[PDB]
């Protein structure tokens, strides 16, 4: 199991262009297009992504393609972040692989204010910060993936995926 994997599970894979969770756009492996909430602009989006005229629709080559960008964007966004940085450093291989996860999905400023869970990963104190980060709209919007998540900060494994 890696990053990839994971979130392919938790994000699923679409080659049309879909409303997410919250009811935005998105296509291929949650790739967001817009928030917008028109089709037009995220159809517009979708070809400025692409390079090409799509209609809506792209291939699983494409799909992949934004899928490897996008995590490269959220390591890199990690990386640079001051208050990221730090934990994703002090982690474990799969730890860092939950972090990436909760930046993929909520946004690097997002993950940035679980301030009190950060610091709880950052001393080791599993328990409690599984914890804390269930205190959150996140875990209460979408509770499945969240949990897989938690439970990989408990753990250090990848239980909840197999
Ligand atoms: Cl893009
Ligand atoms: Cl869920």
């Amino acid at each position: 199991m890696n990053i990839f994997e994971m979130l392919r599970i938790d994000e699923g894979l679409r080659l049309k262009i879909y409303k997410d969770t919250e009811g935005y756009y998105t296509i291929g492996i949650g790739h967001l297009l817009t928030k917008s909430p028109s089709l037009n602009a995220a159809k517009s989006e979708l070809d400025k992504a692409i390079g090409r005229n799509t209609n809506g629709v792209i291939t699983k080559d494409e799909a992949e393609k934004l899928f490897n960008q996008d995590v490269d964007a959220a390591v890199r966004g990690i990386l640079r972040n001051a208050k990221l940085k730090p934990v994703y450093d002090s982690l474990d291989a799969v730890r860092r692989a939950a972090l990436i996860n909760m930046v993929f999905q909520l946004g690097e400023t997002g993950v940035a204010g679980f301030t009190n869970s950060l610091r709880m990963l950052q001393q080791k104190r599993w328990d409690e910060a599984a914890v804390n980060l269930a205190k959150s709209r996140w875990y209460n919007q979408t509770p499945n993936r969240a949990k897989r998540v938690i439970t990989t900060f408990r753990t250090g494994t990848w239980d909840a995926y197999k």
